[PDB]
C-alpha cells in the first residue's frame, strides 16, 4: 500500500531563494533514503507539496514536516491510500520556485494559483474544522457513509445577549461575541471536542460519547476563562458583563453527506434547537452556569464534585431526567436570570 | 475605474481541442473590440479565466459568458474594482489548453491545480452560498464591516423527527432529511432568500426585511411541495410522513466577520435558538404548519388570507405579540402535535 499526500503551508517568516533551495536539497536526500518521491513548489510565501511512498515512511516524514520552524498553517488537501502508481517516480523531491520563474505560460498560471489559494484560505475559515479532519484520513467528505454515533453535545450561550445589541454599537457587539466564540472554541478544541456550529449567540460542539470528563473540563475551563476575562478587562469594557451558560447532554448524532447540494453539512443532531433551548432555560432557572444530564454524569470517569439540582426534560419525550452540575467555588452563584440581565443592562447603559 | 474578474467553471459536455481553440478565438476577437484583456485556461474539463477591462464592458461580456451552453457551474472567485494596471495588457484573450501541454515544469503544476480545484469544490458545498455572493461584489468576506440589518427570519423543522431516527435505518433517515433540506433550500432560494444554516432538523433562512411577501410565498410553496412529495412517494416510502412546521419572525441580524479564526460566520441572529424553539412550539400547539408574527404580517404588501391565531412570546421579553397564519385549504388542519407524532410512528413502524 502506497500513500500520497498533497499539502499547502505558509512561510513562517521570509525565506530566501537559497534557503528554499536548501529545503528542497535535504528533502531530496531524505526522501531518496526513504524511497519517497514528490514535488515542492513555492509562490509568494506559500509552499505546496505532493509526497508519495510507503505509508509508514510518509507519516514519519510528514510528522517531521509539521514541526519545521520555517513554515506554519500546514493543511493536507488530499491523502490517497492504496496508491497504485507514483506521479513523480524520478523525483525524490523536485523543487520549483515559482517566484523565480519567468516563463511565458507560467506567469498567468501563477496568478491563477495565487487567486485560487487565497480563495481557498477564505473558505477554510467558514467550514467545520472536522471537514479537513475527514480529508486527512483519506476520505472525501461527500462520500461519507451515513452512521449514527453517540456524542456528548455541548451548548453554551451568552446571558442576555439582547442587552448588548440594544446598548452598544454594532462593532462593539461583534467584538464581544468574537471574544466569546474565541474562548469557547479554543478550549473545546484543546479538550478534544469539535465546534460544529454557531447558532446565534450559542456555540454547539461535540465530544466523543465517552469523553464526558473532557466535556466537563472544557466547560469549567471556559467558565474560569470568562471570569478571568471579566476581571481583567479595562474599566468600562463591555467584556466585564460577558457571562455564559453551558449545558451538556448526550445525543445520537448522524454523520454523513447531509443537506441540499446547495448547502451541505457533515452532521445533524435532530432537535438540536430544542435541547439547546431547554438547557438555556435550565441555566437561567437554576442560576447555575453549568448543567448536564445524568447520562453525561454517569459517563464521567473522574470523581467530579457533582451536585444534583432538579429534574427536567431535554428531548421532548415524557422522560424526567436528573439534572446535575459541579459544586465548586466558581459555580456557587445565588441569582441569575433576571438578576444578571438587569445588572448587564445597568452596566452597559453607562459604558 | 477598471474591473478584473477571475472565475472557474465546468465543461457542460465534452469539448474538443479544436472547440476550445474556437472559444478562445471568438473571445479574443470580442475582447479586442471591447478593449478587454485576459487569459483562459482549461484542464480536465474545468475552465479558468481572468478578465479585465472597463467595468461596464466586463459585466456585459460576463453576462454573455454565464449563458454559454458549453459550460456550467460558473463561480467568480475574485472581483477587483478600481483596478489600476492590467495583468495581461497584450492578450485580448490568451488561451492555454493545459490538457495538451506536456512541458516538464507544468506537469506537476497541473496535478496541483487539479487537486486544489477539487478541494475547492468540496469546500464550496459546505459554506453559506452568501459567502460567494459577497465575493462577486468585490469584497473579501473577512473584511466586512459589522452592520445591523433587519431581516425576515425563517425557521422550518421536521415534525417528530426523532421517530424517523428510532424507526428507520440511518441511511433512510439521511435520505428523508436530504429530501427535506433540498425542497426547503430550492424554494427559499428561488424566492430570493438565503439559507444560513441547518440546526439539527431545522432550516434557518433570511429574507430582506421588507420581503415578507416572498417569505410567505416560500413558506406556502414548501408546504405545497411537501404535500405533493408525501402523496407522490412510493407505497411504504418514509417520505409519506414527512411534515414540516414553519415559523417566520422579524429580527435584527448582525452581518460581519464573526467567530473564532478557527471558525468564522458571516451573520448572527442573537437568541436564534430561542426564537426557533418558540416557533416550533407554536406550530405544534396550534396544529398549524405556518405561523408568523404581526411584524411579518404588517410587512407584507399583498392581500394574503391572514388569520389571527393567538398571542405568544417570541424573543423572551415580556411582550405579547399576535401570531398569524394564512387560512387556505392547505393550512386547514385539525390535529397536529401528538396526533401527527403517533401517526408517524405507526406508519414508520410498518414500513
Ligand atoms: C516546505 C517544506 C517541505 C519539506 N519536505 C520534506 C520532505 O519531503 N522530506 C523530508 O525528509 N523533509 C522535508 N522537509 C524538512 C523536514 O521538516 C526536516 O527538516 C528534514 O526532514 C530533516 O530531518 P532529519 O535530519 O531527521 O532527516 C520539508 C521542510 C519544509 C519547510
Ligand atoms: C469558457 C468560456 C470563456 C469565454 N470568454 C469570453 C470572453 O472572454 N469574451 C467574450 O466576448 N466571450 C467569451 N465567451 C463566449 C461568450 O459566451 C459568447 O459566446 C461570445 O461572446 C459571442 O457573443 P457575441 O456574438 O454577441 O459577440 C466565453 C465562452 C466560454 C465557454
Ligand atoms: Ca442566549
Ligand atoms: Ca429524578
Ligand atoms: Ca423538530
Ligand atoms: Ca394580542
Amino acid at each position: 500500500g502506497m500513500k500520497r499526500l498533497t499539502w499547502i503551508s505558509k512561510f513562517s517568516r521570509p525565506l530566501s531563494g537559497d534557503e528554499i533551495e536548501a529545503i528542497g536539497r535535504i528533502s531530496s536526500q531524505k526522501n531518496q533514503q526513504a524511497n519517497v518521491t514528490g514535488v515542492l513548489l513555492c509562490l509568494d510565501g506559500i509552499f505546496f507539496q505532493i509526497l508519495e511512498g510507503e505509508a509508514e515512511k510518509i507519516d514519519r516524514i510528514y510528522e517531521r514536516i509539521l514541526a519545521d520552524e520555517r513554515h506554519t498553517d500546514i493543511l493536507c488537501l488530499k491523502s490517497e491510500v492504496e496508491v497504485q502508481e507514483r506521479m513523480f517516480p524520478d523525483w525524490s523531491m523536485q523543487t520549483i520556485n515559482l517566484d523565480e520563474n519567468t516563463d511565458f505560460l507560467i506567469r498567468p498560471i501563477k496568478v491563477l494559483l495565487q487567486t485560487l489559494t487565497e480563495s481557498h484560505r477564505i473558505l477554510e475559515k467558514y467550514t467545520q474544522p472536522s471537514i479537513f479532519k475527514i480529508i486527512s484520513q483519506g476520505t472525501n467528505p461527500l462520500n461519507i457513509r451515513p452512521k449514527a454515533v453517540e456524542k456528548i453535545v455541548f451548548f453554551s450561550d451568552i446571558v442576555s445577549f439582547s442587552t448588548f445589541a440594544e446598548k452598544l454599537p454594532v462593532e462593539e457587539v461583534v467584538s464581544v461575541v468574537n471574544s466569546y466564540f474565541s474562548v469557547c472554541t479554543a478550549i473545546i478544541t484543546r479538550q478534544g471536542g469539535e465546534v460544529t456550529k454557531f447558532i446565534g449567540d450559542c456555540v454547539m460542539a461535540y465530544f466523543d460519547g465517552d469523553c464526558a470528563d473532557q466535556a466537563i473540563q472544557a466547560s469549567l475551563d471556559i467558565l474560569m476563562e470568562l471570569e478571568i476575562l471579566r476581571n481583567s478587562a479595562p474599566e468600562g469594557s463591555p467584556l466585564r458583563v460577558l457571562y455564559s451558560g453551558i449545558g451538556l447532554a448526550k445525543g445520537k448524532v448522524i454523520e454523513g453527506n447531509i443537506g441540499s447540494e446547495l448547502k451541505r453539512d457533515y452532521t445533524i443532531l435532530g432537535d438540536a434547537v430544542n435541547v439547546a433551548a431547554r438547557l438555556e432555560a435550565l441555566t437561567r432557572q437554576l442560576s447555575q452556569a453549568l448543567v448536564f444530564s445524568s447520562e453525561v454524569k454517569n459517563s464521567a470517569t473522574k470523581s467530579w464534585n457533582f451536585i444534583w439540582l432538579t429534574d427536567s426534560e431535554l428531548k421532548g419525550k415524557s422522560e424526567s431526567i436528573d439534572i446535575y452540575s459541579i459544586d465548586n467555588e466558581m459555580t456557587r452563584k445565588s441569582s441569575g436570570g433576571l438578576e444578571i440581565a438587569r445588572n448587564i443592562g445597568h452596566y452597559l447603559e453607562r459604558v
